C-alpha cells in the first residue's frame, strides 16, 4: 500500500475495522518507513475518535477537538478533510505528504472531492501514495453490502410528514432508531411528531453535528433524525435504520442561481452508509433497515462537483497545472479545468467569502469573480425581485452596516444560504457586515 504512485480503496465492508484496526497497522508501518503522512477525518467527532484508536502513537492533531499538545517530532499529521483543502487554498505551506489516507472516502462535500482530486492527481504524477478508506467508493451500485451481522432490509412507505394513522411500526419499536431524512425542515416535522408521541429524539445536521453528536452518548433517545451528514462515520448503538432513501440536491441553472432540487433518490452510496449505521455488532443478528425509495446516481450534475472544481482550479500544484477529480467521480461535472482559476486578488477574496464569510463555494465564487470585495455587501440588496429571500411568507429584512433596513435581495441566489432558519440567520448577520 505505502509505494508511491500506488493508490489503494480499502473497501471493506462497513464496520469490518477500517479505523480501529487497520488505521493504527498502517501508522505503524508509516513511521517505520519514515513516510511523512497526513490522516484526513470527515468529522471532528472522527478525529477525535482516530485520537482514540491511535492513542501512544507519534500523531500532530490540528484539531482543537482533541487536547493534545504537539510534541514536535510527530511526522503524522492528522486533520479534517476540510482543514486540508483550506490549508492547500491559503497562503500556508502546505508539506508534500509522502502517504495521504483519507478516511470516509466516499464524503461529497466539495472541501472532500477538492482534496480527492488533489491527492489522487499527485498519486498519478508519482510524487506520493495514497489509501482511500470506505466501504462505498464513488459509484458502487450496491445498497446492501455485507455487513457485522444479518440485516432484515424492508423495502416500505417511510413518513416525510407529520403522521396521526397508518405507520404504527414506526413508533411500536423498542429499540433505538437513526432515521435519516432530506433536510433539516423535514426531519423538524417528523421529530416534533415523535415528540409529541412521546418519544425522545435528537436531530443531527452539519451545523449541529458535533455538538448533538455528544447528546447520543449522554443523554438516553428513541430516535436520531438526521441528514446525510451521519454518513460519514457516525456511529449509534442502534437497532434500527428508517431511511427516506432521499435527499436534496444543490442544481446550479443557467450558471446563475442555485436551488435545492427534490427531495430526490440518494445514489446508492449513500444508502449503503445509511444501511451501514446497523448490522455493526456480530452479537445483534437482525438488525432493520426500513427504506422508502429506490436509489438513482443522483451525485451526476450535482452542484458540489462543479464547486470542488471551482477549489481545485484555485490550489497550486506545480506552475500552470491544476489537480484533476479523482478519475472515478471525474464525470459527475461538465467543466474545464483551469475555467475557475482566479487572480491573486480575487482568489484571496474567493477564500476569505468561504472561510469568514461562510458562504457556500459557488456563491463565494460568484462574488469574488465580479471583482467585490470581501466587505463590500451592497450585492446582498441589488439583486432582481425574485431573488428576494423570504422570512414567513414575508421579505427577509436586515439593517445594513449603513443602519438601513432593506429587503434581503442578493444578486446570486443560492439557496443553501436560506435552506433553513439557522442559515437564513448567518446570511442575515453576513449581509449586516457582521462579520
Ligand atoms: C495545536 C497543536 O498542538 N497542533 C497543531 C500543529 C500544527 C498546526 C496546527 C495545530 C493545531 C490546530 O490545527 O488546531
Amino acid at each position: 500500500m505505502l509505494k508511491k504512485k500506488q493508490l489503494t480503496v480499502l473497501d471493506l465492508h462497513p464496520g469490518a475495522g477500517k479505523t480501529r484496526r487497520v488505521l493504527p497497522e498502517i501508522v505503524r508501518e508509516a513511521i517505520k518507513k519514515r513516510l511523512r503522512t497526513v490522516i484526513l477525518a470527515p468529522t471532528r467527532v472522527v478525529a477525535a475518535e482516530m485520537e482514540e484508536a491511535l492513542r501512544g502513537l507519534p500523531v500532530r492533531y490540528m484539531t482543537t477537538a482533541v487536547n493534545v499538545t504537539h510534541s514536535g517530532t510527530e511526522i503524522v499529521d492528522l486533520m479534517c478533510h476540510a482543514t486540508f483543502t483550506s490549508r492547500l487554498l491559503q497562503p500556508i505551506r502546505v508539506p508534500n505528504y509522502n502517504l495521504n489516507i483519507m478516511d470516509e472516502a466516499h464524503f461529497t462535500d466539495p472541501s472532500s472531492i477538492a482534496a480527492r482530486g488533489y491527492i489522487s492527481t499527485r498519486v498519478e504524477m508519482g510524487e506520493a501514495a495514497a489509501i482511500f478508506m470506505t466501504a462505498t467508493p464513488p459509484g458502487t451500485r450496491d445498497a446492501f453490502p455485507d455487513s457485522n451481522s444479518p440485516i432484515m432490509d424492508t423495502e416500505v412507505e417511510v413518513p416525510e410528514r407529520a403522521w396521526s394513522s397508518g405507520f404504527d411500526w414506526v413508533t411500536d419499536h423498542s429499540g433505538k432508531t437513526v432515521w435519516f431524512v432530506p433536510s433539516v425542515r423535514n426531519g423538524n416535522e417528523i421529530a416534533a411528531c415523535l415528540t409529541k408521541a412521546g418519544k425522545r429524539v435528537i436531530q443531527l445536521s452539519r451545523k449541529t453535528f458535533e455538538t448533538e453528536f455528544q447528546k447520543t452518548k449522554n443523554q438516553e433517545w428513541d430516535f436520531v433524525i438526521t441528514t446525510d451528514i451521519s454518513e460519514m462515520g457516525a456511529n449509534f448503538k442502534a437497532d434500527r435504520v428508517i431511511d427516506s432513501r432521499r435527499c436534496l440536491k444543490p442544481v446550479i441553472l443557467d450558471g446563475e442561481r442555485v436551488i435545492l432540487a427534490g427531495p430526490m433518490p440518494v445514489t446508492h452510496a449513500s444508502a449503503a452508509q445509511r444501511r451501514g449505521r446497523i448490522g455493526r455488532n456480530p452479537n445483534k443478528p437482525g438488525d432493520e433497515y426500513m427504506y422508502g425509495g429506490g436509489c438513482a446516481e443522483t451525485d451526476e450534475g450535482h452542484a458540489h462537483w462543479l464547486e470542488a472544481r471551482m477549489l481545485l482550479d484555485n490550489i497550486y500544484l506545480q506552475d500552470g497545472l491544476i489537480a484533476s477529480l479523482y478519475r472515478p467521480e471525474a464525470d459527475k461535472v461538465a467543466a474545464i479545468e483551469g475555467e475557475f482559476k482566479l487572480r491573486t486578488e480575487q482568489r484571496k477574496t474567493f477564500v476569505e467569502l468561504m472561510k469568514r464569510g461562510d458562504l457556500p463555494v459557488w456563491l463565494a465564487y460568484q462574488v469574488a469573480s465580479a471583482g467585490i470585495t470581501y466587505t463590500d455587501r451592497r450585492w446582498c440588496f441589488d439583486g432582481t425581485t425574485n431573488n428576494t429571500i423570504m422570512e414567513d411568507s414575508v421579505p427577509a429584512e436586515v439593517w445594513t452596516k449603513y443602519g438601513e433596513k432593506r429587503v434581503l435581495k442578493p444578486r446570486w441566489m443560492d439557496a443553501r444560504v436560506c435552506s433553513d432558519h439557522a442559515a437564513l440567520k448567518s446570511f442575515k448577520e453576513f449581509a449586516a457586515g457582521k462579520r
